[PDB]
């Protein structure tokens, strides 16, 4: 570390997270420290700020929030302080999937504040019509003739939707326990095996039988307005997607409250497994001159006092005792952007689902060091298998050989 100021009064965070700014301004009040906190962007957006102010070697913050599958980037680099020494017994506070994901070479980098385990959404009215029971889809084979029946409600009616997603692929992979990406040898060894591990095998073979008989909507592009569009009038029946999700259907999807359900994951053989999308923590950067200031900071946030407020906010929690909390755990409600509670899931106890589906996160999964990178160019190689004819299997070869040749040029000893 470099020298460390003797009388901290302020610390600096860049953080995109609206919710900390009160939360931020909680800390103040208790210990005296005044926290700058900057929203500089939105994720890729603040990496790039990181990414500048490490090259430059002045201008970054104490702290910084950054995604799960962000953070080896900047670990594997020494570019985020180790807290494995402030973080002893950690490990029975928070839940699995957050926890295996702030860990890399078997350091500790970052503290939890959100999570994303995976769940199954799906419109109740539209499964009902179709003859399924979303409560029954336990396997992979479940989901796939219950893809049968939605689509034969009509040509235009799909059990979801797929156009190329990064983040999508990586969880489904995830849950069917692949490990494509693994980092050894104190983070110089990455092999890449997206071509020949057996869990990817297992999703592709099953998400390519949907995509060839034609049983997912391929063009409609997340997050786009005919997306939330084909939510609300039934033509996209579910989501899997991960357990932040409500909040969005809540305020982009009103019309459908009431008509949805929760339940977990459908997994390959219907064993106990799931996997994470998105999420977020808060790191210590190596360069802070105020490195004690900033872990009291995010240990406020992600360990004491703050961890409640997060999750009144609306954050979904990364933590144990919040999934089974009296004011978490018996919510039958979700409260819209103007505070109005919704019955979206039509009086489901949708947090004790969610809270089962984090309980399930397997703990084996890693990240890449470039996985910004990666997953920019994911769409370059796996567009064909969605547009066209092309198998999963052809475009996530080619994806591997970018990845690999990328990865020997920033100085990593590639494995195949």
């Amino acid at each position: 570390q470099p020298s460390q100021e003797s009388n901290v009064k302020e610390i600096d965070v860049w953080a995109w997270d609206p919710s900390l700014k009160q939360i931020a301004a909680d800390y103040e009040k208790k210990t005296g420290i005044k926290v700058n906190l900057k929203n500089v962007g939105t994720n890729t957006k603040e990496y790039t700020q990181l990414d500048n102010a490490i090259e430059a070697g002045s201008g970054a913050p104490d702290v910084a929030q950054i995604e799960y599958y962000a953070l080896p980037q900047y670990a594997i680099k020494g570019n985020l302080l180790d807290i494995t020494d402030k973080t002893s017994g950690y490990e029975d506070f928070y839940n699995p999937g957050p926890w295996s994901s702030v860990q890399i070479d078997g350091k500790v980098y970052a503290l939890p504040i959100d999570a994303g385990p995976m769940a199954f959404f799906y419109n109740k009215e539209i499964f009902d019509k179709a003859g399924v029971d979303g409560e029954k889809i336990k396997t992979w084979d479940d989901y796939y003739e219950a893809a049968k029946k939605i689509h034969a409600l009509g040509d235009e009616y799909y059990i979801t939707s797929d156009s190329g997603d990064a983040g999508f692929f990586d969880s489904m992979t995830w849950l069917a326990g692949g490990k494509p990406f693994q980092t050894t040898n104190n983070g110089k060894d990455v092999t890449i095996n997206l071509t020949g591990d057996n869990g990817v095998k297992e999703f592709e073979k099953f998400w390519q039988k949907l995509l060839d008989e034609k049983l997912l909507d391929t063009k409609t592009v997340g997050w786009s307005e005919d997306w939330f569009k084909g939510m609300q009038d039934g033509t996209i029946a579910s989501l899997l997607t991960g357990a932040w999700m409500p909040g969005n259907l809540v305020n982009s999807a009103p019309a459908a409250a009431g008509k949805w359900r929760v339940a977990l994951m459908p997994t390959p053989n219907g064993e106990k497994a799931n996997a994470e999308n998105g999420g977020s923590s808060l790191a210590v950067l190596k360069s802070s001159p105020k490195a004690q200031a900033a872990y009291d900071f995010i240990e406020y946030v992600a360990h004491g006092d703050g961890v409640k407020t997060h999750v009144e906010t609306g954050a979904f929690p990364a933590d144990k005792a919040s999934l089974e909390a009296d004011y978490f755990k018996n919510a039958t409600t979700i409260k819209n952007s103007d505070g109005k509670e919704i019955d979206y899931f039509g009086g489901q106890k949708y947090n004790e689902v969610l809270a089962q589906a984090s309980a399930d996160v397997l703990t084996g999964y890693q990240f890449l060091p470039f996985e910004v990178k990666a997953r920019g160019v994911f769409g370059d190689y796996l567009g064909k298998s969605y547009t066209g004819n092309q198998p999963l299997s052809e475009g996530v070869a080619a994806w591997q050989k970018a990845l690999i040749d990328y990865g020997k040029e920033q100085g990593f000893t590639m494995k195949e």
